[PDB]
């Protein structure tokens, strides 16, 4: 039974805690507010009242406040105590966060590892369950056994914001996916097709094997970055976004997803790069 | 050797007919202008100067036309002659040019199948290579065999306009989704990470296992159409979007994509779906 400290009793720290129990560890538990542990005590975990207390409990302290508190000042009082131990940061709000609290926990002798959660807390200890981390090697060396009880751990780097930053790439990703997905269902929507049949060939073929695939395919030529357009340039692109306007006007179905996107696209035709590659619009953004 | 004749030699006729010829059928070319066909006759396949030759030489009429052309007027010509025989139409521009074409073919004691062709010219008859149709479930039938030379052949229904909503909603995926990778792309760009290196978690890992997944468990609640959000709400994905801005401000990356994207969800907001589900976004497009 290896101990274990959790600060911070919100759902996400909560599910952290019940995951390390399950697994077996001595967890101590501390929230600002009193009458988020007993659910937790129920299950094995000892509240500790006094963050001092808390912090001298365990070498591995996962803190996970809630985002309008900061860790010097939840952390403030057991500053002596934290001298040789390791904090792992599961919510530290963005890069330039993460890099503080790194150069905050060195101040103290302690070590510092942040991480970013990819899954909702009821997945948190399950098959699926991804976490990604940054910062100290060390740490995460000596941890990541207790840390795949949690989730699958990946160490991105030793930059203590890469987490964060992943994390905040791949949910706006997501966000302009999903509104694809979206658009594309609304479109065949008007057909009388439903959303789950339409995700048999969007989802379970078009995603991986033609979206995913061709990203695959153009990443090398991405980084090289001369973007040549003899395959297929850029203007080309926007005609047949013209094209996806027209049909979902006929259709009655909304257009403001695909003028969006053709807008990006005239953005870049004006600053020249019309006969480079599509991929090109990425330099109007780095 | 079954006759097939392919209608149209631009760069997907010409993959078309070069497909059909390595599967050994007898292959009969028309194009409107000379010049295209050399090619194919190296490969075996036999130039019909006129129309109506090349209608009649096979029961199987693979028409993939230029754009502005049309087919009522490419094959107006051959109208006698198209009775009894079979189009398949792979360049449709609309669904309700399809529709016509349809009618135009039933008109003429035509069989009629339009299709849609997920993947580029060099692709066909290739592994991986996908074409969707829609019209004759019984043309589809016949055919199947010798289409499936082409693309992995998915008949999506009657109604003549399906393959062409399919591609054009698939497309419109395909683009917001590529936004939303490249935007990605850049955030872990800013940090140094090449977009190779980011794709072995954005795509091997994230698009499928994520994204992908969500879409699945999501589908049969959009289709129910109430979208309740008492797991997660749509306002508070506003907040989210917001995060991503400051973050992406912060690193001195363009805003462009999650400033769109969370306008679209305050669109949403002020028709009084803020405390549904984010899926409930697509009411508004429907
Ligand atoms: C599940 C929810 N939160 C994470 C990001 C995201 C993006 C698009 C749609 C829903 C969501
Ligand atoms: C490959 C190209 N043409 C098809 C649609 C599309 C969408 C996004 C980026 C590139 C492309
Ligand atoms: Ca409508
Ligand atoms: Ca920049």
């Amino acid at each position: 039974n290896l101990p274990v400290t959790v600060a911070g009793l919100g759902p996400m720290g909560s599910a952290l805690a019940a995951a390390l129990l399950d697994r077996g560890h001595d967890v101590t538990v501390w929230n600002r507010s009193p009458g988020k542990a007993a659910p937790l005590v129920a299950k094995g975990a000892r509240q500790a009242d006094d963050i001092v207390d808390a912090v001298s409990a365990s070498r591995l302290l996962v803190v996970c406040l809630a985002d309008y508190d900061a860790l010097y000042s939840a952390l403030g009082p057991a500053r002596e105590a934290l001298r040789g131990r390791v904090v792992v940061n599961l919510n530290s709000g963005t890069p330039k966060e993460a890099n503080e609290a790194l150069r905050w926990a060195e101040r103290h002798g302690t070590g510092y590892l942040d991480g970013a959660i990819m899954v909702p807390p009821a997945m948190v200890g399950h098959p699926g369950s991804v976490f990604l981390y940054s910062g100290s090697a060390e740490v995460f060396e000596e941890y990541k056994e207790t840390l795949a009880g949690l989730g699958d751990p990946v160490h991105l780097g030793t930059e203590a914001g890469l987490a964060v930053l992943y994390n905040t790439a791949l949910l706006s990703m997501m966000y302009s996916s999903m509104n694809g997905f979206l658009h594309a269902a609304a479109l065949v929507g008007s057909a009388g097709v439903p959303a789950a049949e339409f995700t048999k060939l969007a989802v379970d073929w078009f995603l991986p094997a033609v979206i995913g695939q061709i990203i695959k395919a153009e990443a090398p030529t991405i980084d090289e970055g001369v973007y040549p357009g003899d395959a297929g340039s850029l203007e080309m692109n926007v005609t047949t976004l013209k094209h996806i306007i027209g049909t979902s006007q006929e259709q009655g179905v909304d257009t403001e997803i695909p003028v969006r996107n053709k807008e990006l696209l005239d953005r870049a035709v004006a600053a020249g790069f019309g006969e480079s590659s599509y991929y090109s619009v990425i330099e109007l953004w780095r």
